[PDB]
């Protein structure tokens, strides 16, 4: 098992901006992503735009400053570090892929769901219908829903 954050309230920012997408699009995909895992444990998320926050949430690409770097478009699409302090928690994007809002390039509201869950504790499900299966693939967001799977690992850390 790994580290969990050990408080309920949990701050996040967002670092930069993809310019794939509209600004607002981009604060929705993510204000979206957190309400799924709050919509099933005790967590309070709440954005800020200055300061220091939990959750850092950082468009970049190739080598950018830790020690995994994006590869190009393709291959790796995001990352995420577990609970802890500075860079913990952090979820990087690879800016070298096409992000959207739909089916189109990668959908940043479906990958956040799952940087999140790894944000927040997670590591991968073997259950390919769970978010925290290891690979991209775009499901119908407006019907998207969290596998049993994925309620039961992150219950098991937040309760
Ligand atoms: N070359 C690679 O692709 C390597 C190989 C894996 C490894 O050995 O680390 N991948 C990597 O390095 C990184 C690791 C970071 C992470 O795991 O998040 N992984 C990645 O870059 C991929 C991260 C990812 C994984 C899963 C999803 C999604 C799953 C779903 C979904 C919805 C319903 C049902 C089923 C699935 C919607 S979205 C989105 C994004
Ligand atoms: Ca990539
Ligand atoms: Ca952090
Ligand atoms: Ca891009
Ligand atoms: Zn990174
Ligand atoms: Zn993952």
């Amino acid at each position: 098992m790994g580290p969990v954050w050990r408080k309920h309230y949990i701050t996040y920012r967002i670092n930069n901006y993809t310019p794939d997408m509209n600004r607002e699009d981009v604060d929705y995909a993510i204000r979206k992503a957190f309400q799924v895992w709050s919509n099933v444990t005790p967590l309070k998320f709440s954005k800020i735009n200055t300061g220091m926050a939990d959750i850092l949430v950082v468009f970049a690409r190739g080598a950018h400053g830790d020690d995994h770097a994006f590869d190009g478009k393709g291959g790796i699409l995001a990352h995420a570090f577990g609970p802890g302090s500075g860079i913990g928690g952090d979820a990087h994007f690879d800016e070298d892929e096409f992000w959207t809002t739909h089916s189109g390039g990668t959908n940043l509201f479906l990958t956040a769901v799952h940087e999140i869950g790894h944000s927040l504790g997670l590591g991968h499900s073997s259950d390919p219908k769970a978010v925290m299966f290891p690979t991209y693939k775009y499901v119908d967001i407006n019907t998207f829903r969290l596998s049993a799977d994925d309620i039961r690992g992150i219950q098991s850390l937040y309760g």
